[PDB]
């Protein structure tokens, strides 16, 4: 029983738009929500597949995995996702599950940030558990190299270096905080020096907007170039080595990256290359060992399974 993108043509036809006014509606008190919610969709795919099972909060019997490193004082967007799911509920009673409603609201961002419109497969069932330590094992961190990127891709089920390219261009937009980024600024690798693939221009400037000993949880803009924006420019920041982090950078600067410099070229040179690019292998991690059938259940609360 494949995904498919007509799995609710028929029990909730209108689930889609459902999903998108509420998230236009959340745009204008948080214009951030929509890059916040295509991250909680990646963390969710990275752990046991797009499951779900991030949504899930803490119990007796499991750790929820909103206390994992990644997610830990980071995700975000938790309370809108309860909204969109109980108009989706009110609509659709028992219909749609936490997991596509996540997987619709990924797209939905994307497109109303100005990226790529499609439809995305549908039919992925909701988890009985949530996978804590199986999210610090492996959801991919700011500080790794391109090896340890690529093995964090391959890990969950997605080879392809076009796939770990064409994800991170989901940094055009969003935010990023200081704490990630302060190594990259005043002492990368132990060397008491800056990232030297890290542009020294932009290296002025973010130092300015994360000082030493200063608030590490300040927000830096992911894109310089179009903050809220979902475009290629991202792709056009490595070029010029402005990445932010240091996973952005690596894709270009890597000496393991002869296979991903011209995937960032493309993505930089064609906008219509990147956004293919993009819906592909969005759709490839959507895909990755989702419950489907009878298996799992159709969540009523996205905060716990039911009763
Ligand atoms: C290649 C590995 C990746 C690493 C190491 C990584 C790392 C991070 C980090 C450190 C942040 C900042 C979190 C914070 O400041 O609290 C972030 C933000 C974000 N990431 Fe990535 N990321 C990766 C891949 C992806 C992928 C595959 C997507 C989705 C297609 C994605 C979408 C986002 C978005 C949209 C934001 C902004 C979230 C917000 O503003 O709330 N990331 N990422
Ligand atoms: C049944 O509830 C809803 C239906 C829609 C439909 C939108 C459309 O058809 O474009 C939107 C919001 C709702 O809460
Ligand atoms: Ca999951
Ligand atoms: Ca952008
Ligand atoms: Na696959």
């Amino acid at each position: 029983m494949q995904l498919t993108p007509t799995f609710y043509d028929n029990s909730c036809p209108n689930v889609s738009n459902i999903v998108r006014d509420t998230i236009v509606n959340e745009l204008r008190s948080d214009p951030r929500i929509a890059a916040s919610i295509l991250r909680l969709h990646f963390h969710d795919c990275f752990v046991n597949g797009c499951d779900a099972s991030i949504l899930l909060d803490n119990t007796t019997s499991f750790r929820t995995e909103k206390d994992a490193f990644g997610n830990a004082n980071s995700a975000r967007g938790f309370p809108v996702i309860d909204r969109m799911k109980a108009a989706v509920e009110s609509a659709c009673p028992r219909t749609v599950s936490c997991a596509d409603l996540l997987t619709i609201a990924a797209q939905q961002s994307v497109t109303l940030a100005g990226g790529p419109s499609w439809r995305v497969p549908l039919g992925r069932r909701d988890s009985l558990q949530a996978f804590l330590d199986l999210a610090n094992a492996n959801l991919p961190a700011p500080f790794f190299t391109l090896p340890q990127l690529k093995d964090s891709f391959r890990n969950v089920g997605l080879n392809r270096s076009s796939d770990l390219v064409a994800l991170s261009g989901g940094h055009t937009f969003g935010k990023n905080q200081c704490r990630f980024i302060m190594d990259r600024l005043y002492n990368f690798s132990n060397t008491g020096l800056p990232d030297p693939t890290l542009n020294t221009t932009y290296l002025q400037t973010l130092r300015g907007l994360c000082p030493l000993n200063g608030n590490l949880s300040a927000l830096v803009d992911m894109d310089l170039r179009t903050p809220t924006i979902f475009d290629n420019k991202y792709y056009v920041n490595l070029e010029e080595q402005k990445g932010l982090i240091q996973s952005d950078q690596e894709l270009f600067s890597s000496p393991n990256a002869t296979d991903t410099i011209p995937l960032v070229r493309s993505f930089a040179n064609s906008t219509q290359t990147f956004f293919n690019a993009f819906v592909e292998a969005m759709d490839r991690m959507g895909n990755i060992t989702p419950l489907t059938g009878t298996q799992g259940q159709i969540r009523l609360n996205c905060r716990v399974v039911n009763s």
